[PDB]
DNA sequence: TTTATCCGCGATCGCGGATAA
DNA sequence: TTTATCCGCGATCGCGGATA
């Protein structure tokens, strides 16, 4: 768990968490009630993703976030 | 620095950091080059706010984020 | 099976700009 | 001075759905 500085970095880290637990986009989507396509857009093109989508996906991954010093 | 679970909670936490440092929306917006209106929409209505905006505002605040376990 | 891409649709974004208050 | 709100604009969202 490290500091995250961009949407791309964020999406890559969460995608890795998804893969490391062997979850599919479809099963995560079903779990929180959004489209599989929405998870695919977030993983690939996270820049315009809504905060609401990010939080729903975070919950699906059994994750949360905290703020920290940029340093 | 607490676990954050929603856009509102995130926006409230970041607004608080802005105020605790005595920073105005205008000076943050000018610092990273976005609209003052954009920071205002984020603070009040964060749900559909983009990941790009959220990250720009974090940088303006000298903040970063980290993922963690949801518990 | 898994993931990425496309349609139309209604909604909202963030922009420049100008207010409102 | 500070922050919230509105306009028009082009872009993109996330939706149900159906492909690639």
């Amino acid at each position: 768990f490290q500091k995250i500085y961009s949407p791309t970095q964020l999406a890559n880290a969460m995608k890795l968490v998804r893969q490391q637990n062997g979850w599919t986009q479809s099963e995560l989507a079903k779990k929180i009630g959004i489209k599989q396509a929405t998870i695919s857009n977030f993983e690939n093109n996270p820049d315009n993703t809504t905060l609401t989508t990010f939080f729903k996906i975070l919950q699906s991954l059994e994750l949360s976030m905290t703020l920290c010093d940029a340093k």
